């Protein structure tokens, strides 16, 4: 016999799947009881989460609002239309000059669709090299010639790099490379670059070589919405983004593109108009994706409303201030930060002067409930044991931490790195030897206890701590 | 210019933070439980799945594999993903020594593109079921006019195989002849609108004769496969891809299953040869194509896979098939043309061309009656806007507890709707603008809508509590 | 010290390089003392040869006449212009409707340039499958999936086949495949197809799937010039060819292409014109080739004047009549010819009913001074030991042989295949065992002697038999 | 009736085709009555020409000696074997360490086959940029991004350039580009580079990036054979060449490749052997070409015997001395030569400091029977009106000219450029205006007459002037 609808279909998770329920409750506790510093993470709102976990998941809605491949989309269409209009509003865009596709499943799908829209297979792209701070999907292949991202397989990549001494983008080498390589598309924006971008110069280079210019603002999108960093929309043809990083929304992607009359250009006819909209929509669907994830789109619409608020503007300001305060504390202890500071939400910490690799710092921190990620820095070839760790402010800022709290985070990090060195000095640099120091280390247990005491006190968005299964 | 307290932006319910989106979700909830939802790729998932989907799991970056991540903090995410993978193998009755599974694909189209990228180089040759014959977009779809539609016909070289134009069954002889001439690297089986089971044994014989890999995309029928109610592709295929939101009744996600261990003996193949899909498939998903896994989808999928392994789910799958057959017999008794003259799965494909109708007209009129279908290509179609068919599926309404007699009532509603569509076309014209005039103040549409809603209200509804919904 | 110009630069080959001179003299004797049946071979004229071996070899002339990348082309331009105009005249083409590029180094370069002009990498082509009679450059990959020609690597090939029982092109399967595969270019013409081509049906198929239509007439180009087979120009967008086969010229290629207004077609705009010329020229140079080989172009101009003569039409008629007479004799002995005859210059002889492969027949024939080539027939997978031999009439017809002489050739071939069977019957099918039967074989010696006696009855173009070193 | 064999087949060209015969005789006179300075031209020997115009043209001989697809090759095989063996001898190569394919129809076919042998479509190559002196087939696309050579279409090119101060290859910039772009193949050798090549440094760069190293020695092959320039064979994996430039043979190409045991390398198994031979042969045939041109192969065998002689070594020395003397004379008049001199057979003359383009100098020289070619120099973007002219010594040296005669050539060139300036000064820089000065110009007539008077006296290889139709 079939189970009654109520039994399988309405019973709460806690009863249907106690194993998964318990693991989610353990993860909720973990998010509360640690210092969460992954620069691409955030804590999104309960309101976003209620839309994300909703009956919107049940609907097939391929196509565009008002031109679907399925019936039943009267309300899904209104949700998607509201999501798109709120996206334009959040970034201060005129709807006659910009459009947006909100269907990409995540950031990497958004980028691959934007590229597919404007490029044929094997067309040439240039993005920021991964060890210089660019993303996998900006054309990443290794210095050993190994193609990693599919954006280096289906397209031809030549990454541009930062200056090897200052850590800032080398705009002169960018121009020289672009004039030699003749890319169809230049990508700006990054995953681990701690400075703002001269989009005007990128536009000058793109015009000189006849390339399209795309900005991937995934990491700093929340700061862009708050008008706290340079706006890529002033100079770029296409702007892609994720929505779950500094924008504090669900996991999703968006592709913004110019519409309407083109600016004057010698060699271009008069009354010319942009022609990105149809190509970008087609690339997302039917070229690459299938059904939109409407629960993500609904959740994203919520997040875009929240991003347009004065409270969100203050949040973005505080993110930047917290990142600067943390960077200043770390440099005050003698640590090496790439570019010697930050203009955004992250710092990239070069551990090579200490004789450490980022995997060791990440692992020790993780045992202490300090959540970071090892990260490539300039010149790295090892993804297993890169030379850096990357620290971001969005998630802890969302819990209400201010500059003095981020100075405490700096001291926790300083204690963690000091302990990592002590373990390496005692047990060795080989990872199998280093790991011996991670067992029954009283200093690790004591640092973990201190971190938990610090972390547990702060508020947590997304659920009620008073209702959670694990309060200790 | 202060930040909002965490409680205000971060803990307040959706109903207060975003009344507009809340109201639209409430309207969509009513729409889902007050009409007859017949899109064959839709289902109504459980509340337990939805609670995992809307959870703190959305906040985590966890690129890599369990135990080998690019970020710290994955102690519990790793346990959730491991449980998802093990439950996936268990749901399909697979030995872990012989099969593995990647549960990170964001959806079905991402799963297929990653599976192809794993085993194919750009421009390698594929053969899948042609879209008008019932195959999916991602099976290499380009049109009979030569227009490349799916990226699977751009980045790879496609030659679709077709059904027999008179019987509607796959033409296995032309499949073999085509494969021996075209020499594909990969043959794809499984479909989106094919109403019969698949001779996987014959597909394996063809693949062996031409040296191809064999992949089954069981997206639509995966729930039936898990319940052992249709042929298992795992007996004969190298790789099996699927979505999880169709007959499997889970969240929107994809999975890629692949063989592991020793290869079966083959002449010319060396002794002790082993499969080598695992590393390539994992690498294709990440870092080649995707970024961070969507852990809330993975957790929700783990729940759905536990639910799929139950005796109640097997009974559900049996009932889905029985309902589809009863609907088909009812429609054929009236004279309606079903491809292959019936069904062996969860759907029927209905050719409207003998009536002089296109599927967009039927879909539009049905929608006004709260009967949710999709227009669908049938053999020989070239129009996606106005195809010659409509596709009807049993999973969603079967999940509301409907049995055969209820599906006969659905058949009568569809007969009434198609009759009304034909009557409107006879009175108002075949041109869409003229036809549309017949949809205003149509008393028979209103009567049918009222009858549909009264019938729909007789049944329970999974995923949310009807007693608590805003629009009662 | 440098050698004086007269020593290194003006002294004849016979003194500068006796080894190469002696080998050329032996090759000259071989060509006029055997029976030369390779269907793609001919004996070109002394006049063609004099232009081929000339100071034209010294010139760099990249570009087009009147638009060169080098100085000094006052006369090279006149030679190339005359070659092009004579090419159009030889094929009865109006210069308003057809142009031609005469720079391709050979046939395979001509085809690759024609494809490059109209296709992007990986665009789809369909040509006649090699075992069905098509050329390597028509998209050849094997039934085992191994890409052989670069035309299956840089482009995406789906070959069409002959009917497995009749040997004629299966036009219904061609159309069905083209509608499914949607090629950008369909190629017709072949290397071992013994029948004429329904270019009209090819045009109907090409129009149904929106493809360009190209004919590679390399083998039969001489017959086309003589209006002795169907003209591909009536229906094809592009016609490629070699010049050294039935056309009886130097080794070179040409690409003909339509110019001017396009014929009426639904959907295409009014006043639309062909746009092949610039693309085809650019593909030849600077895309693929470097300097034209002006000695080949000059020699080609000579051959094209000779091909337009009344004597050449008579030659082309005789080539066809000789091929038919040869095929009739062979079938009268019970041999299996693909399609049961011929409409062109060649026959394709299926040896499989005899239990032989073409490599054995080719090898025994070679020992008798009967020059053939083993050849794929339908279903073959082995290039080493294919199931057929291909026999052509152009070369021996150029020595003046007529039907009764080709009947004697048929008898020599019958003797050779009989001896091949006798050796296999005694020594077996394994090649190493078969080869043992070729040592001190008195019947081989007798057949060779009869072949040389017969071959010496006829004149020889291209050089004077009376002046050759080895008489 | 057919024409008798003697009539069509044995009658001399002078009777069969008086039009073509007369044009060849006019061309023979032109070659005698001018100063022929195209650096890629030569005057080959009568002995070469007799093999080139021979019955060898009649033979189909696809395959390799002893492994043909046609009967009848008993003597063609001996000719090809002798050509190959003499090719190895002429370049002082051990047959156990090097092989050679002598079937390429010309230089561009040789290069495309060599690339096809070792590369897949879209693999990466780096060659000398055309304006820096590289050949079309070294990956030429323009600074405007226009793909010109098929070697920039079927493969992915990134050219390396000369240093703008010195005019020599900038080896550090080559290394930097190679490490960023990661080519599969690096090409050295050139068409208009007036200096020798540091093959040792090319090998160091290739090893640092894991690339194959190919030298295209087409222009200087005669100097290489005479051991008068650096040997590429010491360091390159593959060496391609034409045979009609300084080698003084027929128009043809050759591909040399390493064979036998590989040199010691960490990260490579012991007893490793080279594996180029079969791939190179396959690329030439059956991949790209059809029947070999046996008359070219026979003529090439003759030329290779002649190239191995002591007289040819003296010729190669004289070519270099003549180019130096010419360059010294031009620089003494104040002209600008790229790199300030030459180490090979050519000089590249930058006309830009004069306010001239190379098309004007070429046209005026051509009217005076001075045969040159306009040529790109560093920074050029115009193929129509490039900034230089290229001048070579091989052809006139083959007529017996020595250093003092090349000083006279320098004065004729000086008069030509002086006249070009005077015409431009009077009539203007616009080509239509400049062309007005080329009509009824007494100074052009006097220069032409002086050139003819000078040129007519010298000997001419390849035919007997005493027998030519036009002696005035
Ligand atoms: N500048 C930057 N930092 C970043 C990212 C990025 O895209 N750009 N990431 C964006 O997510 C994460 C790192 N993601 C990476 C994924 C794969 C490889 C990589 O090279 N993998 C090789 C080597 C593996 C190994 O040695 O163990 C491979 O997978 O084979 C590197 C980084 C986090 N930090
Ligand atoms: N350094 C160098 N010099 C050389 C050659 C070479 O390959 N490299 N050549 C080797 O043979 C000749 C020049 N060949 C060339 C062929 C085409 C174009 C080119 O860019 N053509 C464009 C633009 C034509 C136009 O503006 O009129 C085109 O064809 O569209 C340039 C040079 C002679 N000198
Ligand atoms: C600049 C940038 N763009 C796109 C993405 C991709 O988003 P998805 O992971 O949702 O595909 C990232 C992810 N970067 C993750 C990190 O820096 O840790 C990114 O940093
Ligand atoms: C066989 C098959 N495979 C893959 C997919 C793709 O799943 P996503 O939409 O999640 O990308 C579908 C979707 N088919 C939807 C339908 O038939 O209506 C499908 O039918
Ligand atoms: C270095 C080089 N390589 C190959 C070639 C091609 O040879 P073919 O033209 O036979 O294809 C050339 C021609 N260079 C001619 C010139 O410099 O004027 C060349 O200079
Ligand atoms: C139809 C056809 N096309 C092109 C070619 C190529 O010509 P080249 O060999 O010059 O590249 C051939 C050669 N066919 C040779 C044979 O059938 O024996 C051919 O048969």
């Amino acid at each position: 016999h079939m189970d009654p609808v109520s039994v399988w279909g309405n019973t709460p998770l806690a009863t249907v799947d106690p194993e998964i329920h318990d693991l989610i409750e353990k993860e909720k506790r973990r998010q509360c009881r640690g210092i969460e510093l992954i620069a691409s993470e955030n804590f999104t709102s309960f309101a976003v989460i209620e839309a994300l976990g909703s009956a919107l998941t049940n609907k097939y809605s391929e196509g565009m609002p008002g031109n679907r491949y399925y019936g039943g989309n009267e309300y899904i269409d209104q949700i998607e239309n509201l999501c798109r209009s709120r996206a334009l509003q959040a970034f201060h865009l005129d709807a006659q000059s910009w459009g947006v596709n909100v269907q990409p499943y995540s950031g990497s799908p958004a980028n691959f669709a934007a590229y597919t829209a404007v490029l044929n297979p094997h067309d040439r792209i240039m993005g920021l090299d991964l060890p210089s701070g660019g993303h996998l999907t900006h054309g990443y292949y290794t210095s050993g010639g190994k193609k990693i991202s599919a954006t280096s397989i289906y397209f031809e990549s030549l990454p541009y790099k930062v200056n090897s001494t200052t850590g800032y983008i080398d705009y002169d080498r960018l121009e020289e490379k672009a004039l030699d390589f003749r890319p169809k598309l230049i990508i700006c924006g990054g995953s681990a670059y701690p400075r703002d971008w001269d989009y005007k110069r990128f536009r000058e280079v793109a015009d000189k070589c006849g390339a399209l210019l795309l900005c991937d603002m995934a990491h700093t999108s929340g700061l862009v919405a708050a008008q706290e960093v340079n706006s890529p929309f002033e100079y770029c043809d296409i702007v892609t983004t994720t929505t779950h990083k500094s924008l504090r929304g669900p996991r999703a992607g968006m592709i913004f593109y110019r519409k309407g009359p083109k600016p004057p250009k010698k060699g271009q006819p008069e009354n010319a108009v942009y022609d990105f909209e149809d190509k970008i929509n087609f690339a997302v669907f039917p070229s690459l994706q299938g059904g939109p994830h409407n629960h993500q789109i609904g959740a994203l619409a919520v997040a875009l409303k929240q991003a347009a608020s004065p409270g969100f503007k203050a949040y973005a300001k505080q993110v930047k201030a917290n990142a600067v305060a943390l960077g200043k504390y770390l440099m005050g202890k003698g640590y090496s930060l790439v570019t010697g500071g930050t203009e955004n939400h992250l710092v990239l910490w070069d551990l090579r002067p200490l004789g450490l690799t980022g995997n060791k710092v990440e692992k020790l921190c993780d045992l202490c409930n300090i959540t970071v990620n090892k990260n490539a820095v300039f010149g790295d070839s090892s993804a297993l044991a890169p030379g850096g760790v990357r620290i971001g402010a969005p998630a802890m800022t969302s819990r209400g931490l201010v500059e003095k709290d981020f100075e405490q985070i700096g001291e926790f990090l300083h204690r963690a790195v000091t302990l990592t060195l002590e373990i390496q000095k005692e047990h060795g640099k080989l990872l199998k030897d280093f790991n011996k120091g991670l067992v029954n280390n009283k200093a690790i247990e004591d640092l973990k206890a201190d971190v938990e005491k610090f972390s547990a006190l702060f508020d947590m968005p997304g659920f009620l701590v008073s209702e959670m299964k694990y309060k200790d």
